[PDB]
C-alpha cells in the first residue's frame, strides 16, 4: 500500500517504491525541484489495526540547487479507503557552531493518495 | 569525513558509508529499546557543503526490524556533521511506533544524540 | 475576538484561557487522552503586541498533569501561534515529558501537534 | 523541591525561578550579561508531588520574547525534568515558534535542547 505517489497538504509530491527488503526509494518534489529520497519501513507490520512505521530523508541538493540542509520524516502509513502517511519532520541546515542552536526546524506533514 | 564507525552518548554503534551520490548506507546497533543486533540504515547527506565553516547536513532512518526482533517502529535522525580535531555528528531524532488511530497521539518520541568516533 | 476564550483541539480536549494585558496566559486544560481526569491548571505567555504585517501571535503554555484527582508525573508544553480570521485558530506543536529514571530518560518525551478552534470539531 | 533558584544553560543564558507550593513556576529569563534589555518574564508549571522511586520531576515553562525594550514576535517553551543531587540538572527540550503568515507557517518552529546546571 505504500508504493506510489503521495501528496502533502502544501503542494509537495512524494513518489516512493517500498521494496521487499524494507527499503524506501524515490523522488521528492517540493514544488530543478526534484530530489532523491531514501528511507526504511517495517516490512512486517502488525495486522491488528496499527499503522506501519516508516521514515525517509531528503538532502536538498540536486543538479540545479543546494540548500545545504536535509529533512527527515518519521511517521506511519495507515491503509484503507482514506489512506494516509502521517508524519512529523525535522529540517536541519548546515551551520556554524555559533548558529547551531537555530539549525533545526520541526513540523508535520499529512500525505494522501489524492491531490488536496 | 562522514564515512566510519561512530558511537552515540549511550553506546549505540553507527557504521556508515557516505557515497559519492549523496547516499548514506550502513548498520545501526542500539544500546536502548526493543533492539538486538544490527539493523539496516539508509539516508542522505549534502555531498557539496558550504566552504564557510558550516557543518554538513544529513539524515538517516532505521526501521527496527531484523531477523531477530521487530518493534514495529522506526527512528529518523536529522543533524549535521562537524569536522575538526574531534569530528562530531550532532542530531535530533524522532521515533514513531505503529499505533491504532486512538493511540496515534502518543506514537512519536523525540530526543537528541551526539556521535563521535570514540566510545563514551 | 482574540486569544481569551474556550478552545477545543482536534481530539476534543478543552482549553479555557485568559490572555492578560501583561502577556500572561492563565486558565484550565481538560484532556481527552492519557492519564488525566477533570481540569488542570495552565500558565503561559503570549506576545501582547504582535506584528502588523499579517503574522500570527506567538504563544506558549504548560500543564503539569497533577490535580486533586490524579498525578501522571508528567508535563506538556504547547508552543504555537494564534491566527485570526473567519475561523480563529491556534496552531501548536507540543512536548510531553514524563519524570523518569536516568536509564529511561531517552524515552521520556513525546512530541505532537494540536490545532485549536473556538468551535468544537 | 530543589528547583527554586538560579540556573545556567550550556550557552550563557540564565534563569531565576521560584517553584511555588502548588506547582507554579515564576521568574525571569536573561542572558549571561544580565542587562535589562535581555530579561524576559517566564511562567510555567511543575509536578509538586513527584514519584519517590528515583524518577525526575516533570516541568515546563514559557518565555514570550517581548519586554519593555524589544519584541521578537516569538515564544519558547521548555519541557523537561529536574534531577536533584550534588550535580543537580534540569534537562529540557524546547520549541521556539515565531509569529508568521500562513504562507511561512511551515518554517515557524525551531527545536532544540538545553541542559541547566546550578553553576555557570
Ligand atoms: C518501539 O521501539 C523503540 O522505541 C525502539 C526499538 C529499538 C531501538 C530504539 C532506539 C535506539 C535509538 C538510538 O540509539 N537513538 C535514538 C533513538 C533510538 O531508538 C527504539
Ligand atoms: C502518558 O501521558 C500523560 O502522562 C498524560 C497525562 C494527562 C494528559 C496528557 C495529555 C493531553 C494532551 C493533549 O491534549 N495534547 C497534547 C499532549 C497531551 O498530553 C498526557
Amino acid at each position: 500500500g505504500i508504493t506510489g505517489t503521495w501528496y502533502n497538504q502544501l503542494g509537495s509530491t512524494f513518489i516512493v517504491t517500498a521494496g521487499a527488503d524494507g527499503a524506501l526509494t524515490g523522488t521528492y518534489e517540493s514544488a530543478e525541484s526534484r530530489y532523491v529520497l531514501t528511507g526504511r519501513y517495517d516490512s512486517a507490520p502488525a495486522t491488528d489495526g496499527s499503522g506501519t512505521a516508516l521514515g525517509w530523508t531528503v538532502a536538498w541538493k540536486n543538479n540545479y540547487r543546494n540548500a545545504h540542509s536535509a529533512t527527515t520524516w518519521s511517521g506511519q502509513y495507515v491503509g484503507g479507503a482514506e489512506a494516509r502517511i502521517n508524519t512529523q519532520w525535522l529540517l536541519t541546515s548546515g551551520t556554524t557552531e555559533a548558529n547551531a542552536w537555530k539549525s533545526t526546524l520541526v513540523g508535520h506533514d499529512t500525505f494522501t493518495k489524492v491531490k488536496p
